[PDB]
């Protein structure tokens, strides 16, 4: 009954039907948290929307797929992609959202060097949107250059929800693993009671991967990288010498090891680095089709 539980629970939060009948020419076009992405045409109105496809036999933590379904179902921000549907497809849970053109972050900076006035506009985009998240007890839990998608114009929208946690007064803090190591918070490692914090955390070392392009221990196995964090001081810049001292101390303000004192997502829309930020247009150079 196990699996039939989790398909009639989903049952009754998913939009009725079978989207396969309303759409062509499907093309895949990545991998997520919990299941694959691919792209396809409404056929009736000649739109482009991506799709993320979870099977529940393949997953390692079925619960994980009522994320983007309850959690974030209907949540609407500039810097959030937005998804417009669900279905039960067989065995599969699709998410039908709006396709973004731009590609994701990271293969920006595994390709690129971006300057300070990019990354300012990248991380306000990004802390607009936690601050709205974490204002309603929303944790996103996997925050790294993976989960940014772009517009063809440059706007930042954060991505794959699929890992997100729900605190609330009752549920005032999460317990578990969840994440991807290099990114993730010391006390989230230390297996400690946390919060939205966490997110702020995994924005630092996203910053680390937007000027290093890539993040601390990279090269280690995963296990020792997050051994590594958990017991040492915060991760260090190779390139600090090409970091301006006002992205010094914005960085500072994220990676401290003591949740209690790293600065909140609406404290960071204060910060003084911030106000380098660009407009959309000036991250369109970094896109593949334009370097
Ligand atoms: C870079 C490949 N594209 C891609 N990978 C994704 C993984 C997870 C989610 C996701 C997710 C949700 C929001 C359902 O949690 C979305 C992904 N996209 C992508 N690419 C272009 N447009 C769109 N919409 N998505």
């Amino acid at each position: 009954g196990s699996h039939e539980q989790f398909r009639a629970a989903l049952q009754l939060v998913v939009d009725p039907g079978d989207p396969r009948s309303y759409l062509d020419n499907f093309i895949k076009i990545g991998e997520g948290s919990t299941g694959i992405v691919c792209i396809a045409t409404v056929r009736s109105s000649g739109k482009l929307v991506a799709v993320k496809k979870m099977d529940l036999r393949k997953q390692q933590r079925r619960e994980l797929l009522f994320n983007e379904v309850v959690i974030m179902r209907d949540y609407q921000h500039e810097n959030v992609v937005e998804m417009y549907n669900s279905y039960l497809v067989g065995d599969e849970l699709w998410v039908v959202m709006e396709f973004l053109e731009g590609g994701a972050l990271t293969d920006i900076v595994t390709h690129t060097r971006m300057n300070e006035e990019q990354i300012a506009a990248v991380c306000l985009a990004v802390l607009q949107a936690l601050s709205v998240l974490h204002a309603q007890g929303v944790i996103h839990r996997d925050i790294k250059s993976d989960s940014i998608l772009l517009t063809h114009d440059g706007r930042v929208k954060l991505s794959d929800f699929g890992f997100c946690a729900q605190v609330s007064k009752e549920v005032p803090r999460r317990k578990s693993l969840v994440g991807t190591p290099y990114w993730m918070a010391p006390e989230l490692i230390s297996r400690l009671p946390y919060g939205p914090e966490v997110d702020i955390w995994s924005l630092g070392i996203m910053v680390i991967e937007m000027v290093d392009g890539e993040p601390p221990y990279f090269n280690e196995p995963p296990l020792k990288a997050m051994k590594m964090i958990r017991d040492n001081l915060p991760p260090r810049l190779k390139n600090l010498h090409k970091v301006s001292p006002s992205l010094k101390g914005f960085l500072d303000r994220l990676l401290v090891r003591d949740p209690a004192q790293r600065a909140t997502a609406a404290e960071l829309l204060k910060h003084p680095f911030l106000a380098k930020a660009g407009p959309p247009a000036s991250i369109v150079p970094l896109m593949r089709q334009n370097r």
